[PDB]
This record gives C-alpha cells, sequence and structure tokens, in this order.
C-alpha cells in the first residue's frame, strides 16, 4: 500500500463535477474546485485547470494528473511549514502517509492548528494521540475516513486499509 493507493480508498474516483462532504464543487480524486457555490464558477475553475473546455467532465488520465499535482502539493507543503516538518521527519514511513492523508483533507492550515496531537505524535505517545485527534471536528464530520486515518497513526501500520 502507498499513499496514492490509500487516498484513492478514501475519497473515491468521480469524473463529473461532485459536491463533497462539505457541499463544495469537486472532481477526480478530491481534488477541490471551490467553495463558491455556483456551479459555473466550478465549471470555470475546472477549466482553469486541465487547460481545456470540459463542461464538468474530465478523463481518468485527466483525474490521475491532478492528483498526482496535489499528492506533491501537499508533501511539499508539509515540508515547507515548521511545525508539520517537524513531525513528519520524526515518523517511520507508514505514520507519514497518514500525515499527507489530513494535510490533503484538510490543508496545511488545518492541520498545524492541531497542536496538541502534533506534539504527542512527535513523543510517539501513539495512544494518546489517537485519543485527542478524535476530539475534532474532522473526526465527527467524517467518522469512517478519520478512524482509518487514526488507527494509521496509532498502529503504524496499513492494518485499517487492508479490509477496503
Amino acid at each position: 500500500m502507498n499513499i496514492f493507493e490509500m487516498l484513492r480508498i478514501d475519497e473515491g474516483l468521480r469524473l463529473k463535477i461532485y459536491k463533497d462532504t462539505e457541499g463544495y464543487y469537486t472532481i477526480g480524486i478530491g481534488h477541490l474546485l471551490t467553495k463558491s457555490p455556483s456551479l459555473n464558477a466550478a465549471k470555470s475553475e475546472l477549466d482553469k485547470a486541465i487547460g481545456r473546455n470540459c463542461n464538468g467532465v474530465i478523463t481518468k488520465d485527466e483525474a490521475e494528473k491532478l492528483f498526482n499535482q496535489d499528492v506533491d502539493a501537499a508533501v511539499r507543503g508539509i515540508l515547507r511549514n515548521a511545525k508539520l516538518k517537524d513531525v513528519y521527519d520524526s515518523l517511520d514511513a507508514v505514520r507519514r502517509c497518514a500525515l499527507i492523508n489530513m494535510v490533503f483533507q484538510m490543508g496545511e492550515t488545518g492541520v498545524a492548528g492541531f497542536t496538541n496531537s502534533l506534539r504527542m505524535l512527535q513523543q510517539k505517545r501513539w495512544d494518546e494521540a489517537a485519543v485527542n485527534l478524535a476530539k475534532s471536528r474532522w473526526y465527527n464530520q467524517t467518522p469512517n475516513r478519520a478512524k482509518r486515518v487514526i488507527t494509521t497513526f496509532r498502529t503504524g501500520t496499513w492494518d485499517a486499509y487492508k479490509n477496503l
């Protein structure tokens, strides 16, 4: 299992504009287009993103391209953020995947706000951090996905996904 397979499980693949769990316009593998309510604003962002007139629809190839860019940007964003980078560097390979997953879903800023959990992960207090991460809007809003990520940080294995 790897970061790509993991995220593909969590986000799904949709070739037509859709609304995410938060009601935002998205396409592909969890690629947020706009927080704006206008499907029109969405279609415009899409065309800008792909470089063609898509009319709300993309191919598999285009979805995967956006996906590659997004994962890359997630990683680069962690490495550029002081707080994030220190945690990342301290972690093993599997746990690194869990942090990337959070950043991809919620943005650098959002994850950087999990101050206490970050400190626990750095200290390698697995159980404590799992309990702290669960006390969040994140967990309450998308509990099955959050539990999968949480288990990954807790155990340092891919068990939560070997089901799926």
